[PDB]
């Protein structure tokens, strides 16, 4: 149950993500991400685009149906007042891209936690424009300590949870609609 591994999908829960979050170190802003693939498709990691922050974890490369991936990120390790903000992109085996936004800001006087999950047509690496789409234009969810669900199209739906603090957990399930 470490960042960079896959686990059985039915084992994903808050306690796994707490474990990942604590293993990372006590840095001011950090995130543990788990995504359960119950999509019927095999996922292959492309990349993570960091608008803010970094990770030392390799995205789990192959995520079969029935598996969840574990991942983490953290703020820049230097003295800069920035958070951990980015997009994960996986290529799904029927030809499209699963994109996951996380935003864990440095300053909660001006910003809040957000996430999003969307399917893009074709095979699309995460980048600044994708980040701007998911953050500004494609109706992200609040990291509000509540669950949110939405249809993705493509025969898929998502349900996920993000907490509100700078030590963030993000749990997402992708299932067949
Ligand atoms: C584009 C490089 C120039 C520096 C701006 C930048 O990267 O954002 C830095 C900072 C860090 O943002 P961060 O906490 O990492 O992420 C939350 C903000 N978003 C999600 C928009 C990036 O956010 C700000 O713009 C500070 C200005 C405060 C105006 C109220
Ligand atoms: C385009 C930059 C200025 C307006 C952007 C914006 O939507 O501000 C978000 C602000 C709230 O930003 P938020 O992260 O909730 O709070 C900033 C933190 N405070 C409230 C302490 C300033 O408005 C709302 O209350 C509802 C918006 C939610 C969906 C668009
Ligand atoms: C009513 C369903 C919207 C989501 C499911 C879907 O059919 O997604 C297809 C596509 C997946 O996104 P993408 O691959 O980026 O294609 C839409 C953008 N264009 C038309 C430029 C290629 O999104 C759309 O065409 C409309 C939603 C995008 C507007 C926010
Ligand atoms: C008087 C300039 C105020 C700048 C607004 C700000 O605080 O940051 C918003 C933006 C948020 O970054 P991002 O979410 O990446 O969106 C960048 C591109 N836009 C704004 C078009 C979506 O960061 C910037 O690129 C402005 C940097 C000006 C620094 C002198
Ligand atoms: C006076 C109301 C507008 C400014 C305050 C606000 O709405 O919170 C906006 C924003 C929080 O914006 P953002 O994270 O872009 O919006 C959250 C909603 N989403 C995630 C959908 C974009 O923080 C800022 O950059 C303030 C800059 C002051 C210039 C007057
Ligand atoms: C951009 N960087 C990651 C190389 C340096 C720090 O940038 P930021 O964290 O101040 O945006
Ligand atoms: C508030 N904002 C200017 C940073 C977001 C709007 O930018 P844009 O994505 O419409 O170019």
């Amino acid at each position: 149950d470490v960042a960079g591994a896959v686990i059985d999908g039915a084992g994903l829960g808050f306690d796994v993500l707490k474990t990942v979050l604590e293993a990372l170190g006590n840095v001011k802003r950090k995130i543990a991400v788990g995504i359960d693939n119950e999509s019927g498709k095999t996922w292959t990691a492309m990349n993570t685009y960091f608008r803010s922050g970094t990770s030392d974890i390799v995205l789990p490369h192959k995520v079969a149906h029935g598996k969840a991936l574990l991942y983490n990120g953290q703020k820049n390790r230097g003295p800069v007042a920035t958070g951990v903000v980015g997009v994960i992109a996986y290529s799904m085996s029927d030809g499209n891209t699963l994109a996951v936004l996380f935003s864990v800001p440095y300053d909660y006087n001006w910003y809040s936690n957000w996430w999003n999950v969307r399917v893009y047509k074709g095979q699309k690496r995460a980048d600044q424009r994708m980040y701007e789409e998911l953050y500004y234009h494609r109706s992200p969810f609040r990291g509000d300590n509540g669950w949110h669900s939405r249809g993705l199209g493509y025969g898929l739906k998502s349900r996920g949870f993000m907490n509100s603090s700078g030590h963030a957990i993000l749990e997402i399930h992708v299932t067949k609609a």
